[PDB]
């Protein structure tokens, strides 16, 4: 019948009518790129590829959740041990995430929103599910579990109850972009970063100022965080992954479960942060997709789960969520203290003039010295990188 494609389109010359009268549809235009997501039969693509105005056809993707069971804990509250791992209870008393203007935007498959343990710092919540942008609460829900447990290990509740996150402080979005199963579309993928960078308002840069992730006036979130991944580059999402590091949005990304050589995308571009797992020996999982740029606890993950519960997984999904809080904290201490946020920085940087710099030099270094293919540059460290950022 129908196939989804994601044309990139010169805008004076794009008239999405003409996609209209082949027998499509107009799933998404997005507001941050030239591009549009439609539905087309077959027999138009053809058509498509000569109408006036498009550049370029792309077909919709697939990328998977990076969590799965690991195989559970008292009444009290429980300190994960990963998040003992990176260093991350010490940084509190300075900040717990809890500055106004930081937001984390979480990319997976939604939030148990009123779970007791999350509920007060889940600040918005969208799914992008099918192109259609919603902001229903029901459709928002997490149907699966995994986004629930990521969104624990940044941000939850540092209280009597449950488990507490890396920045138990800090607001989340949920952006909900994988469905009940854990599968997602590339184009709701790339919808969700734009939701990420426009924010509740739907607006990127409201004051015009040209400051969007740091902008107190703006709702723009600071972190997306993507514990998933696939095999694919497409050039609109690379082109929306450009637009979010443009914003100053530090992106990170679970580098992959199959022992892979290379991380999967969208870790494996350059302005995202990919992240192994460690286990609780320090040892890297086998799992691990290797040459990521940092590594952090993916083995026997306790966290929130729903509905009201808890659970432990285990990869490199659990792994990426450790490190966007400790990316929070750092821009959270940043701001608190300099009224501004750190530049993300690159893949190689290696200064405390940067998030990315800062993670590298203040990184545990395990394996082989310096950067290894296992680790990275090894198992981000809160305590040390907020020292590192403000010094
Ligand atoms: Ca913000
Ligand atoms: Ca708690
Ligand atoms: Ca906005
Ligand atoms: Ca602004
Ligand atoms: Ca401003
Ligand atoms: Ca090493």
């Amino acid at each position: 019948n129908t196939i989804r494609v994601i044309v990139s389109v010169d805008k004076a010359k794009f008239n999405p009518h003409e996609v209209l009268g082949i027998g499509g549809h107009i799933v998404y235009q997005f507001k941050l790129i030239p591009a549009v997501v439609v539905d087309v039969p077959a027999n138009a693509v053809g058509k498509l590829k000569k109408m006036p105005g498009v550049e370029k056809v792309e077909f919709d993707h697939q990328a998977v959740l990076l969590g799965k069971p690991s195989w559970s804990t008292q009444p009290a509250q429980t300190i994960p041990w990963g998040i003992e791992r990176v260093k991350a209870p010490s940084v509190w008393s300075i900040t717990d995430g809890s500055v106004s203007v930081i937001q984390v935007a979480v990319l997976d498959t939604g939030v148990d929103y009123d779970h007791p343990d999350l509920a007060a710092n889940i600040a918005w919540c969208v799914s992008t599910l099918r192109g259609k942008v919603s902001t229903k609460l029901r459709d928002c829900a997490d149907q699966n579990g995994h986004g629930t447990h990521v969104i624990g290990t940044i941000a939850a509740l540092n209280n009597d109850i449950g488990v507490v996150g890396v920045a138990p402080g800090v607001q989340i979005y949920s952006v909900r972009v994988l469905d009940a199963r854990g599968s997602g579309s590339y184009s709701d993928i790339a919808i969700g970063i734009e939701q990420a960078i426009l924010g509740p308002d739907g607006v990127a840069d409201k004051d015009g100022d040209g400051i969007i992730a740091g902008d107190p006036d703006d709702d723009a979130a600071e972190v997306i965080s993507m514990s998933l991944g696939g095999p694919a580059d497409d050039s609109y999402l690379y082109d929306m992954i450009i637009q979010a590091y443009n914003a100053g949005i530090v992106i990170v990304a679970a580098s992959g479960n199959e022992g892979a050589p290379s991380p999967s995308y969208p870790a494996a571009y350059p302005e995202v942060i990919a992240v192994g797992a460690i286990d609780s020996n320090d040892n890297i999982a086998s799992f691990s997709n290797r040459q990521p740029e940092v590594s952090a606890p993916g083995v026997d993950i306790l966290s929130t789960y729903p509905d009201d519960s808890y659970e432990t997984l285990m990869g490199t999904a659990m792994a990426t969520p450790h490190v966007s809080g400790v990316v929070a904290l750092i821009q959270a201490a940043y701001y608190q203290k300099y009224g501004k946020i750190l530049p993300v920085g690159t893949f190689d940087a290696i200064s405390k003039n940067t998030v990315r710099g800062i993670l590298h030099i203040t990184a545990d270094d395990l394996g082989p010295t310096g950067w290894d293919a296992d680790y990275g540059y090894g198992v981000v460290r809160a305590a040390l990188a907020v020292q590192a950022a403000l010094g």
